């Protein structure tokens, strides 16, 4: 069963196979007095691996690369960060030093610089406007519009029907809003609807934090976000 926040010591990383050629990676971090789990994705790219998001910091991301070599044994050659927060780009320098080509949109790279977070090296083109989708190796990158952040991207794995929502999609256990500091609360439901219209075939939906589920996570997120706005 999927590892939970209490099952991962901070500094360790676990992998969970979702489908053939698709894993999530799961780490934990102490943040503002509490312990949170955090997910990213690993997607087989021929005889290489594509990474979606760091494991939230240099230590965790070094542990991620070690666990990938131990459990999978294919080299990570590219990585995409899905927004500019530390749980997505924290560890990009570890990746860069290990020879991983790190990617993000121009908006994510800009916002990371403003915030003082690590900056992915490469810029992704074609994701500037809501509804834009681009193929990137074995995934499709999709910009649904502003939500958890203005730059947030989602990732679809067509061979496996896996939708990676990142932090724009909440796990079912979360029934109140979390980090809204950089969010566009008003647009977030409309952006989630764009995802639902674009990836109706998704079987697995992976949130940025916590347990995977189905497409139900999309409505769930909309429910919680709207309830926060109306506080
Ligand atoms: C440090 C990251 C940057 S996105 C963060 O703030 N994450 C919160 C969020 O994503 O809203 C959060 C995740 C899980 C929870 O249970 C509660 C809050
Ligand atoms: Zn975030
Ligand atoms: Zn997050
Ligand atoms: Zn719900």
């Amino acid at each position: 069963e999927y590892p939970t926040v209490s099952e991962i010591p901070v500094g360790e990383v676990r992998l969970y196979q979702i489908a053939d050629g698709v894993w999530s990676h799961i780490a934990t971090q102490s943040f503002d007095g509490a312990v949170y789990p955090s997910n990213g994705l690993i997607v087989r790219d021929g005889d290489e691996l594509l990474l979606i998001d760091t494991a939230w910091g240099a230590k965790n991301t070094a542990a991620l690369l070690a666990e990938i070599e131990k459990q999978i044994g294919l080299p990570v050659t590219r990585a995409v960060s899905t927004h500019f927060h530390d749980d997505r780009v924290g560890g990009v320098d570890v990746l860069r030093a290990a020879g991983v080509a790190t990617y993000a949109s121009p908006s994510t790279r800009r916002l990371a610089e403003v915030e003082g977070n690590e900056i992915p090296t490469h810029s992704l083109e074609g994701l500037s406007s809501s509804g834009d989708a681009v193929r990137f190796g074995p995934v499709e990158l999709f910009y649904p519009g502003a939500a958890h952040s203005t730059d947030n991207l989602v990732v679809y794995v067509p061979s496996a029907s896996v939708l990676y929502g990142g932090c724009a999609i909440y796990e079912l256990s979360r029934t109140s809003a979390g980090n809204v500091a950089d969010a566009d609360l008003a647009e977030w439901p409309t952006s989630i609807e764009r995802i639902q219209q674009h990836y109706p075939e998704a079987q697995f939906v992976i949130p940025g934090h916590g347990l995977p589920g189905g497409l139900d996570l999309l409505k769930h997120t909309t429910n919680v976000v709207k309830a926060h706005t109306n506080r």
